[PDB]
C-alpha cells in the first residue's frame, strides 16, 4: 500500500 505520510507537529506545546 502506497500512502503519503507527513507528521503533525503542535505549535503551542
Amino acid at each position: 500500500q502506497l500512502y503519503e505520510n507527513k507528521p503533525r507537529r503542535p505549535y503551542i506545546l
